[PDB]
């Protein structure tokens, strides 16, 4: 038995109409505490097995949202309260130094293990402090053990991208004038894990001496396989330029019968299919 | 002015007929030395701006190849000689403990920056020492500053694969009985660097109320782009399963006119094309 205490408490906020405001609040204890905040535009997002909670108001409408909000915490021992004030202005009423997003993040795809750098440039007076959110919850780069870090520019740099880094990112600029949210941007993390297989097999043929036949080989997969030709030991396709996906063996003037082999190959496998001219 | 001296000298060798034998020899000095070894099956391969040289005999034929070979080194100051003996046996005359390749390396494709591990398991008595060759020249893992290293198994592990790691690899087993070469294996290093573009554009249409039309979007590139649909702000394709390459928007019973947008997207770009139903 032990009463709960807040690891993080909510701060007061000054928002802009049409934009977003978020209030964060989590606590720890034994047994675990359960946090609660107290409408279509209001939404709650839990974390840390319910012990954390984020209130998100979007879009902001003034002065209806302009109130105080409490974050309670239930426990077998007791419960505590924490306050946080919301203010909301309109675009035509924003102070000169209110934060503005000059360049926000944008829809991006990153292949697994590669680096994703979610850009964000913001002005204001004083210069705003950039935080980031992902799936309506704040990003904590310090928790990543060096893999994720914010650059001096505000950019969120995600090295060694993994599947869980996929999600809806938005950069947030805060200063004494208030808080401005960017247009959201989805990050997609691409895994390429499909072994190569033939889509169009080479056809066997019978021909007269010269004797013009093209033989087509088409293979698919993710990554997309190279496709080269061989007649037994000797390979016809030169390495310098080897086709990906599709390779059509043009035979000009043929005299004797021979068996041609198509090899499709990627990092996930090698496949073979034979075409025999008679 | 300074005479030349050998950084590495050739060793005597015992080969097997049909197989390969290689003699290595390089030297250093001011001015630089130029090394020379002294037939269709004989070949020389230079390195270190000609100061290094490798004699390669393949295939071995006994007893015609069974001779002494010298590696001279020309220089303004003088020149030096180094000897090395070749012996060649037939398969039916191999000592019990002569090296054998149990599992050799094989044709492989590795994507750039990924790890390529060229396997090689060999038996013999005593147990043979594995060295590796690439494009008829020996691999020196110590030169890679940790990126390349031989495993205890004999495997050549190539981390952070780059374009120059592409080439023809063969593992070599050596012990007191002699030297055995494996079947060669090509390693291909795949770079995926083609920005996404549409191969089949969506078609505009005119329809009656219900009004069944499928709209096809096909894009290509390396890596291969995702392909999703949107009607302005709202995106129709669910994230969980998003098609790669091809996406065909089935419209069942339509009543009002609307503009549908196809977005193709990879790590190298985002492209858009619109289809308008009337
Ligand atoms: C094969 O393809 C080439 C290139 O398109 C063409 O010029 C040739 O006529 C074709 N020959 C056939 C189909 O026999
Ligand atoms: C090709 O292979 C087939 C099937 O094994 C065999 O029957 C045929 O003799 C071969 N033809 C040629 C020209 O090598
Ligand atoms: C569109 O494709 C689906 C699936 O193949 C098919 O069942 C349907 O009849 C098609 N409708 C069209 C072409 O209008
Ligand atoms: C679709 O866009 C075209 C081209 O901008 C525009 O002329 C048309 O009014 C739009 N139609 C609909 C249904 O939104
Ligand atoms: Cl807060
Ligand atoms: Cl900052
Ligand atoms: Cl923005
Ligand atoms: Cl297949
Ligand atoms: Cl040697
Ligand atoms: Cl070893
Ligand atoms: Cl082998
Ligand atoms: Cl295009």
């Amino acid at each position: 038995e032990e009463p709960p205490r807040f690891i993080k408490e909510p701060k007061d906020q000054i928002g802009v109409s049409g934009g977003v405001a978020s209030f964060v609040c989590q606590a720890t204890g034994d047994p675990k505490p359960r946090v609660t905040w107290n409408s279509q535009r209001f939404e709650t997002i839990e974390f840390d097995e319910s012990a954390g909670a984020v209130l998100r108001i979007q879009p902001l409408r003034t002065p209806r949202d302009e109130n105080v909000y409490e974050c309670v915490a239930q426990n077998s021992v007791g419960e505590i309260t924490v306050h946080a004030k919301l203010t909301v202005l309109r675009e035509d009423q924003l102070p000169s130094g209110f934060p503005n997003i000059d360049m926000g993040p944008q829809l991006k795809v990153v292949e697994r293990t590669r680096t994703a750098t979610m850009l964000c440039a913001a002005s204001g007076n004083p210069d705003p402090e950039i935080t980031w959110f992902k799936d309506f919850l704040p990003v904590d780069p310090s928790a990543s053990n060096g893999r994720i870090k914010q650059l001096r520019s505000g950019a969120l740099q995600i090295e060694s991208s993994e599947e869980t880094d996929q999600g809806k990112y938005e950069c947030v600029a805060t200063n004494s004038a208030g808080v401005r949210y960017s247009s959201p941007a989805n990050l997609y993390v691409r895994v390429q894990n499909v072994a190569p297989r033939f889509s169009i097999l080479p056809m066997s043929h019978e021909i007269m001496p010269g004797g013009n036949v093209n033989i087509t080989c088409v293979a698919v997969g993710s990554p997309m396989p190279y496709v080269k030709w061989m007649q037994g030991a000797e390979d016809l396709t030169p390495e310098d330029d080897m086709p990906v996906g599709r390779n059509v063996l043009e035979l000009t003037d043929v005299k004797d019968s021979a068996n041609y082999t198509c090899v499709a190959m990627s990092s996930l496998g090698v496949i073979e299919a034979v075409a025999q001219i008679t």
